[PDB]
């Protein structure tokens, strides 16, 4: 079965544990390129009561460097904030719990903003028909699918 955090039958508890950053998307692409501060390679999502604990690391120079980040339940069900670059509210719209998350996230920095939308798999990858669906989820937001960025060659330190 599938959820979405806003849906009134999301499980949080089931999103806890291992993960991967398979697929980044951005409607500013910069922010997932190369030294983009938003390429983040996540590694755990730890289930607290009103919080999410999130563990990833970032690459440079072929250098892994982890950080972790708490992210904050907000007033709307399902959609978390977390200061980091700027101030982050994020929702997943879509999980299987088992396999994928497809995470959105809205990013204000300095009075602008920015979408990112992250796929992220129990594996190291995920299916090429997981990959579509969510290519299809960021076409629903604006986001061309050559601002869509598979990482899942190079998730691993």
């Amino acid at each position: 079965e599938e959820a979405s955090s806003t849906g009134r039958n999301f499980n949080v508890e089931k999103i806890n544990g291992e993960w991967h950053t398979i697929i980044l998307a951005s409607d500013k692409r910069e922010k997932i390129e190369d030294n983009g501060n938003f390429r983040l390679f996540l590694e755990q999502i730890h289930v607290l009561e009103k919080s999410l604990v999130l563990k990833f690391h970032t690459v440079r120079d072929e250098e892994c460097s982890e950080l972790s980040m708490v992210a904050d339940k907000t007033e709307k069900a399902g959609e978390y904030s977390v200061t980091y670059d700027g101030f982050n509210t994020f929702t997943i719209p879509k999980t299987d719990y088992d396999n994928f998350l497809m995470a959105h996230l809205i990013n204000e920095k300095d009075g602008e903003t920015f979408q990112l939308m992250g796929l992220y798999g129990r594996e190291p990858d995920l299916s090429s028909d997981i990959k579509e669906r969510f290519a299809q989820l960021c076409e629903e937001h604006g986001i061309l699918r050559e601002n869509i960025i598979d990482l899942s060659n190079a998730n691993r330190c």
